[PDB]
């Protein structure tokens, strides 16, 4: 009964889950690092393990990135590492040699001990990539010298293979922008232009006797946005350099490039995005040429479905599989692979769907072209959890899922990666048990052995109290959507407890999941009795296009009236507490949050809010546009979606907020704006702000921020 | 109901009703600010004109009024942005006295305008105004603008206007011009600041994509502005000419911290070196350049105020000003000198006409009719200020003049006299609710009362509003007032909660006649809690000694002195040892930390606003004025800082509030501060209010008010 979470135990490096960082490298040779902190190559043949690294990426200033050349011959090792955005990271670079020690600097020429953008590596031997000064270098191995493949890069103006943060928040999700030919032959890459797009200013407030601070290019709503390029150079020899003209429909206009992929040697595939984020266009592109063939197109009457999505080719091309959605019926669109058979030249291609029913398929994982079967995630099984399925493409078009019997109760939850020859797989659970990676074989999933078992955090949470989450689940218009409650230890139900209302962060996320996680509010559970609830409501994705786009034009308008007729569902329940009711949400869950704090009725006795995106006009155009679509170009449905004008109260309600001054994603100017109409409005509120903080507060600040909020729920909370 | 409440203090029926009383002629005074309306008064007749009336309202809220020398047109300042503290930009217009009709004050070519400054000139109706760091003249209504400078540069090069380090620190004032008693000649600085580091002040409230300012703002040790004195004539050709410095001055660091007119040639120009030991009055004419070196100062510390302003004989036979004596063990006050100017470079006989244990304040005027010049003087008590007259040539004897006025109800004066010395203003400001009179010289009949503040009196007089012990206690070899003031109802018996309010900039003077009202009087009052000041070493005005004390130890002393202060107030039945609480402001927010720290934990909560928390960090003639150069000459910075070895503060509840425009303690300060205190896992609450200044504006204000009030009163309990 003293055995129960306390928060700095989830500081503690007992918990913090340890991830394998597995890779792969031939249909052999599996890299994953790290069980005790050491890089490791197993031979899922043999069985035979070599020590690749060892307690060293330490002895090296702190090492917090590695990564294992493909010839195996050498380590690269981050040091230094300085966030920037989010995927973004700026560190100094190390050359460690797997077989004898000796450590080089990685430096772009006349350099001297240098900070990069990035590093990484190539695909075929030891080559490898580095980006400076917003221009791309590469050296061939760790013999020659650099070669930059672009003088085009301007700091915070020209981009060349990296994202700049429109990009890499909103459009890729990721800062690589760059890809390498499956040969290491070629390589394509994003010229991003940003000398038309409005910055904004990151203030420094704690740094040297004159702190600066930088400026970097952000569009916000309805703004000049940045002009991109795609050309592609070859590493070998000249280095000519072609760029990939856009569909002819496009060209002119305002558009995003949000992916492209390899798919021969010298074939890609980029999806051409509109700037309304209403038409996709497939593109296939030789890159000898430059030829560039319109093969897929789509379109929405609200806005276009994940933009990420990659499809999987017959490596000669003559057929490809794709995810878009069907119509389904009532209960509105799903998404499910299609068959698309590309031909003979000649435009049309067949279209067959292998999939269907209410629940999507997630991520198409691979094709196995030895035989006729296609790999997938789908929720299927349970729109709660992920599970592994494959399907025969060419066949009866059946379908049978594979992880469904690793854990049965232990594991609902999945992700997988396959060897390049698909022979065999990795399987991520992340389930309702604490995480555990494994290898199986393709044909026989024996389970064969268990990569990570993440052991000490195991028994970790075991010990402590760490109850079970009843689910609720409520009707709301046509839908049915889940209500998580999360319990105390000891649970009267006699008792009247204080209820956390958490929100979901980013639209169309899932709250309610049966994916493992602990986090702060576990604390206040334990300790303090709260019940924490999380409710997926409309807008939250996951399930069908139908609930997913229900948010259209109308945001924090739905949303919140589901967070609340779910509060009510709350309230009449006889062992929660009206009198004292909590609210909390970050970054648009903030605004969410913020939006639920107003007249409609008082609810909630207090609430606390994390970087909140308080008026959308000053959110990024890419995030804005997509839901409310152009503003004073097209709509002042703009004015409706604030809690800026018409603060007309936040009553007896105790308001936090906690900003950070250097946040990159939510400005600091959210806030600032709240924070100055809540003033001349006459409100009482709370604020804390972290001098150059983050939308992510560093280690340093983190756990005060914590306490703060632990503390500031709990108390309130308080009869 | 009987009491203070906050959002009284806001209320209008509070206050104070500044007359904004002015001289014209030695008959007309155009006080204004009755009722809100501009009066000419002629002091002969009792004739009263209305010049302006309640129209500064009307044209959008004009928060600033002038009155032009012939008394024909009234300049309107409205749109008035804040800057520094003195620095306002705003738009202005030109109301005709006589007829109404309004103008845009415009400069060529430019259309509903924005200006650094305006005002008006001497003779007739000419004016000047400051765009974009240039100074551009109007001989008069009629006329086209004359621009008189085009070296200006935006943040860069400023002409007549103060950079931030001259207006705060330096001059005190804004205004870096000054006008020829005739109106014919211009001087005015030419600040140089190409060379100086400049600070960014952030703005997160604006238009979609805010943009704050940045200004030059050298710090400890840093470079400094550069700076030259110019001469314009107003008529015709404007040939300007260069005041230059004096010879041993040339081609070292040095600051100008003041100029004023003699004749309507003459000009005597104060300089400074950087380090503040050394000055040189200089005399210049004008119409040559030739430079004088009249009088020089030392000091083994830092040099006394820096803006005293001599008197003269008109044609220079004779000239008074103010300087240190030592007057014995007890140290030095600043008494009147007599000096005889008569042939070339420096000699002048040095007569002194005042002494005592006392200081000679401001010297207000010399009738040169007869045998007297006037004085601001603590003679009568170190707590207050009063009017004094001695005989320049004669027995040397003195008088007090302000002594009855109101006997116990004006025991603080400043005072203002006419042109011709033939009669002046007495500013009240005493322990009654201020009050400004205008009385004939030769005769104080008291004549009449300008401002009686009326409304405000009866407002405090309602009010509970008690009355202040006051305890002296011995530091060393000083006595130094410690001042209670105790709520309405008073039992001795009971255990009060103390706050201590810190002085806020070093040298000033907490404890005085001065009547002041402001929130502590709401925490008196409602929730009993009796709220303390102290004045310690380094408080100014009595001594030099008590002054100087404070010289390279910043912190040390102050603090070892609040603390005894707080040690004898512990010895007390009534106040309750449990809650104790803290506050101080700007550098009083510097050592109400100091005072956080180690020693010993007499503090249950305290409470710190725009705090300077590193002296490296703040201003360069501050801190090199107090501890000298930096790593320059001096580690002893190190010493005194809050950032390291916040060691603990312990159950200690700290509230930091920072404005995040703030130009005179940047925000810098408490973000370093609340940096270390997360770092070093020490528990503190903060308010930053964004876009805000040193002083908040009034929207915010009330918020920070009830925020400290709220915060002081729950901690105490
Ligand atoms: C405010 O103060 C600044 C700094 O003192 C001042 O800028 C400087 O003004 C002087 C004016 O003469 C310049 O001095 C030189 O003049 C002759 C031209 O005949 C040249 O020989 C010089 O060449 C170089 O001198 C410097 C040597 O390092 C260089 O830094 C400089 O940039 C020249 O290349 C030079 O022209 C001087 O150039 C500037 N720059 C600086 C930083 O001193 C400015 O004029 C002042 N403003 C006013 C009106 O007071
Ligand atoms: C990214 O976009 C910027 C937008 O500013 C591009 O700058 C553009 O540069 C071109 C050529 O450098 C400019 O054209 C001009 O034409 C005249 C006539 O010959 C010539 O005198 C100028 O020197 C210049 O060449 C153009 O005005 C300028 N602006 C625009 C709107 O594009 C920049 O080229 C882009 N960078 C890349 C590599 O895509
Ligand atoms: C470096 O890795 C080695 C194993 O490769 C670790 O050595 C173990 O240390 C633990 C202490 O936690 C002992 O109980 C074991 O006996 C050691 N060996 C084994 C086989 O586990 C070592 O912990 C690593 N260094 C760290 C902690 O960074
Ligand atoms: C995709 O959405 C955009 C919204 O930006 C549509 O924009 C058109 O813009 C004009 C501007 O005046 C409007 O008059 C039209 O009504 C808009 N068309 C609409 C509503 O669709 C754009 O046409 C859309 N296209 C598709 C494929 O849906
Ligand atoms: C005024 O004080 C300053 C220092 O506060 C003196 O500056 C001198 O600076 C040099 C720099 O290396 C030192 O070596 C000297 O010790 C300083 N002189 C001293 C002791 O004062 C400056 O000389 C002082 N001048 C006067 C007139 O007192
Ligand atoms: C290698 O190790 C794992 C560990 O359980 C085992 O399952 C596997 O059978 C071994 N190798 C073989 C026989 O493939
Ligand atoms: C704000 O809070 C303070 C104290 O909690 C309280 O005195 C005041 O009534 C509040 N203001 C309003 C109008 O709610
Ligand atoms: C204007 O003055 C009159 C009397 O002179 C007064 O009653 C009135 O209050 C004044 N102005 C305003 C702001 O009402
Ligand atoms: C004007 O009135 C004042 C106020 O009572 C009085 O002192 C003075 O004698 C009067 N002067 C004349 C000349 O009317």
């Amino acid at each position: 009964s003293e055995t129960r979470l306390s928060l700095e135990d989830l500081f503690r490096k007992d918990f913090v889950l340890h991830d394998p960082e597995a890779r792969w490298i031939n249909d052999t040779d599996v890299v994953y690092k790290s069980e005790n902190g050491h890089v490791i190559k197993l031979n899922i043949e043999t069985n035979a393990t070599t020590l690749l690294l060892e307690n060293t990426t330490f002895v090296t200033f702190k090492a917090s990135r590695h990564s294992v050349s493909p010839d195996l011959k050498y380590v690269l090792l981050a040091y230094d590492v300085k966030q920037i955005f989010h995927y973004s990271y700026t560190a100094s670079y190390v050359i460690y040699n797997i077989h004898t020690r000796e450590v080089w600097e990685l430096n772009p020429p006349e350099v001297e001990d240098s900070v990069l953008q990035y590093a990484a590596w190539g695909v075929q031997g030891q080559q490898l990539i580095y980006i400076f000064e917003n221009n791309i270098y590469y050296q061939p191995d760790i013999k020659s010298s650099s070669l930059r493949l672009t003088s085009s890069g301007k700091e915070e103006i020209i981009f060349n293979g990296i994202a700049d943060w429109l990009y890499e928040e909103e459009l890729l999700h990721s800062h690589i922008a760059h890809w390498w030919s499956p040969d290491g032959e070629r390589l394509a890459f994003l010229m991003i232009n940003d000398s038309l797009v409005p910055t904004m200013v990151i203030p420094r407030f704690t740094g040297a006797l004159y702190p600066k601070g930088k400026q970097y290019p952000y569009p916000k709503a309805g703004q000049m946005n940045p002009t991109i390029k795609l050309y592609v150079v070859n590493l070998y020899g000249p280095t000519h350099t072609l760029e990939l003209m856009p569909p002819d429909s496009f060209k002119s206009r305002e558009y995003y490039i949000t992916m492209v992929k390899w798919v021969s040697n010298t074939k890609t595939v980029v999806r051409w995005l509109n700037r309304a984020q209403n038409i996709s266009i497939l593109t296939v592109c030789e890159t000898t040429t430059g030829a560039c063939s319109k093969k897929y197109e789509m379109t929405s009457d609200t806005w276009l479905s994940q933009q990420n999505e990659e499809p999987v080719f017959s490596r000669d091309g003559s057929k490809f599989f794709m995810t878009v959605p069907v119509k389904q019926g009532g209960r509105g669109e799903f998404h499910h692979i299609a068959m698309f058979l590309i031909q003979s030249k000649s435009e049309q291609i067949t279209v067959r769907h292998l999939t269907s029913g209410n629940w999507e398929v997630i991520k198409i994982l691979a094709y196995d072209e030895t035989t006729q079967k296609i790999y997938f995630l789908s929720t299927e099984s349970s729109p709660r959890g992920r599970q592994l399925y494959s399907a025969s493409t060419e066949g009866l078009l059946n379908r049978q899922c594979i992880s469904c019997n690793f854990m049965k109760e232990q594991c609902t939850y999945f992700d997988a990666s396959f060897s390049p020859m698909n022979q065999h797989f990795l399987l991520f659970c992340e389930g309702p048990r604490v995480p555990v990676v494994s290898l199986h074989s393709t044909d026989n999933p024996a389970k064969y052995f268990i990569l990570e078992s993440n052991s000490m955090l195991k028994e970790a949470i075991l010990k402590k109290k760490i109850g079970k989450p009843e689910i609720k689940i409520l009707h709301i218009d046509d839908y049915e959507l889940p209500l998580q409650l999360s319990l105390p230890k000891d649970f009267m139900d006699r008792n009247q407890y204080a209820l956390l209302l958490i929100m979901d962060e980013e639209p169309g996320g899932q709250l309610v999941t049966d994916k493992f996680h602990i986090d702060w509010d576990s604390v206040l559970i334990d300790m303090d009795n709260v019940i924490v609830a999380r409710f997926d409501g409309r807008g939250s994705g996951f399930q069908g296009l139908k609930i997913l786009q229900e948010i259209h034009r109308r945001l924090g308008s739905v949303e919140v009236k589901d967070q609340i007729t779910a509060v009510k569902f709350l309230l009449k329940l006889p062992y929660i507490d009206s009198k004292r009711l909590s609210i909390f949400g970050k970054g648009y869950g903030g605004y969410i949050a913020s939006m639920i704090l107003k007249s409609d009725e008082k609810l909630f006795k207090c609430g606390s809010v994390v970087a909140p995106i308080t008026d959308l006009k000053l959110y990024a155009s890419a995030f804005s546009e997509r839901y409310l679509g152009m503003p004073s170009k097209e709509e002042s449905t703009y004015q409706a979606a604030s809690v800026l004008h018409n603060v007309h109260g936040l009553k007896e309600e105790n308001i936090l907020i906690i900003h950070g001054t250097a946040d990159t994603k939510v400005h600091f100017q959210h806030s600032a704006e709240l924070i100055k109409h809540l003033i001349k409005a006459g409100v009482n509120y709370t604020m804390q702000v972290y001098p150059d903080e983050g939308h992510n507060v560093s280690e340093k600040s983190k756990y005060h921020l914590y306490s703060t909020i632990l503390k500031f729920f709990s108390d309130c909370l308080k009869e």
